[PDB]
């Protein structure tokens, strides 16, 4: 199999390690790890290749311990990642997550990724966003940003209902192979 490298990025909460745990596990996690700290190798083949895809989960910046500058390196793939429910994590898609993610892996294709599609017709996600004048995230919007950052690709999916979780790491394996 060919050997590839994934690291995932985006604001604290936005879902990245339910993403990675329900990827590898197909089981929703019931308990809380900051960071995946178990070694999550992926078999996928696509277009008839076998690739193994390490899966590097992120550490949020008060762990320093773990920063992300010391998972940067040889990275093949970067899932940079919002929730659909944060229209907050989306606007550090271009102000932190693009240029750290630049600085480090200046070359490295990246998967622009919305999670949490399940919270979109969320009521109590709904009224809480409306009291800031806010609405969950659009598609077209997630679409733009894919352009404004140079994405590979826009994907959105629920860790929650699975939906759409098995198609990120395809596309993300896709990009890593070109
Ligand atoms: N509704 C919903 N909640 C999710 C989803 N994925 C994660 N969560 C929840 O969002 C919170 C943060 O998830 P986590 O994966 O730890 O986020 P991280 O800080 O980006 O690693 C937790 O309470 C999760 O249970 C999802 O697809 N849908
Ligand atoms: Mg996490």
């Amino acid at each position: 199999a060919i050997r590839k490298k994934l690291v995932i990025v985006g604001d604290g909460a936005c879902g990245k390690t339910c993403l990675l745990i329900v990827f590898s596990k197909d089981q929703f996690p019931e308990v809380y790890v900051p960071t995946v700290f178990e070694n999550y190798v992926a078999d996928i083949e696509v277009d008839g290749k076998q690739v193994e895809l390490a899966l590097w989960d992120t550490a949020g910046q008060e762990d320093y311990d773990r920063r992300r500058p010391l998972s940067y390196p040889d990275t093949d793939v970067i899932l940079m990642c919002f929730s659909i429910d944060s229209p907050d994590s989306l606007e550090n898609i271009p102000e932190k997550w693009t240029p750290e993610v630049k600085h480090f892996c200046p070359n490295v294709p990246i998967i622009l990724v919305g999670n949490k599609k399940d919270l979109r017709n969320d009521e109590h996600t709904r009224r809480e966003l409306a009291k800031m004048k806010q609405e969950p995230v659009k598609p077209e919007e997630g679409r733009d940003m894919a352009n404004r950052i140079g994405a590979f690709g826009y994907m959105e999916c629920s860790a929650k209902t699975k939906d759409g979780v098995r198609e990120v790491f395809e596309m993300a394996t896709r990009a890593a192979l070109q």
